[PDB]
RNA sequence: GCUGAGAAGCAAAAGGAGGAAUCCGCCCGAGGAGGGGCUCGCGUCUGAUUAGCUAGUUGGUGAGGUAAUAGCUUACCAAGGCG
């Protein structure tokens, strides 16, 4: 498999470099988007997928220099996933990729807008308060305030996870505007 | 590069965008185009019921000054200069 990277190195311009790859964007959708241009032997996505979201830097490797020139030209201004990818050239591409794909497959745990992100919670707001909110509304899994690490005041940020996607949607829509005491909270699915 | 006969000395910099590639820059020079600053020949209204004017005035040197020549400015010398 390191054969694919070494083959590309040897060729010289099988290389094409992909910048601002989205958060949902994956080795397979990189391959599908770029295989139209020509037969990709290999595709490299860097591992920032702790969660779904990506590093937004990757490599693709062609059979030919010419396919790589065509993909560099055509792909730039391509929307994937709501974010737009430039293909200028890369260094001769680097397909650890098998390791990354395995970690990506493992790493992704959370699927679908099932968690709610809290914006604006006032500094008085307690972890228990968030439990009260989340439990009062549609039925509930867990509650967190993101508190300052340096020393540990709320910094007013925080999360729910609910038991259903529907409860997430209702909490987002019902809440946003929301006073909780002293300050106007915004909640989105994340 | 500059000052100076040479001797000698003196003088500059800035990072930013981008994964890179590179691009926009910055500092010191050398040209060019264009834009300016000066100088001069010639042309540029009437009145003699206005006939003398001009003393930094017109020259010269020295010292300064200007982006640059220059009474541009100043001290001294010459008495010029316009009609």
């Amino acid at each position: 498999s390191s054969t694919a990277s070494s083959s590309s190195d040897g060729e010289g311009a099988r290389r094409l470099y992909v910048g601002n790859i989205p958060r949902n964007l994956n080795n397979d959708e990189l391959r599908t988007i770029v295989e139209e241009h020509g037969a990709i032997e290999i595709a490299e996505v860097m591992y920032d997928k702790y969660s779904g979201r990506s590093r937004r830097f990757g490599f693709v490797t062609m059979k030919t220099v010419e396919d790589a020139n065509a993909v560099i030209e055509k792909l730039n201004d391509t929307e994937i996933g709501g974010r737009k990818i430039k293909v200028n050239i890369t260094e001769k591409p680097l397909e650890g990729m098998d390791i990354a794909t395995t970690q990506a497959e493992d790493s992704q745990f959370v699927e679908s807008p099932y968690k709610v992100y809290i914006g604006n919670l006032a500094k008085t707001v307690t972890n228990e308060l968030l439990k009260d909110f989340f439990s009062e509304k549609g039925k509930v899994l867990g509650a967190k305030v993101q508190r300052t690490p340096g020393t540990s005041k709320s910094n007013g940020f925080g999360f729910v996870s609910f038991s259903s996607e529907e409860e997430v949607e209702a909490a987002i829509q019902a809440l946003n505007n929301s006073v909780l005491e002293g300050q106007k909270i915004r909640v989105n699915k994340a």
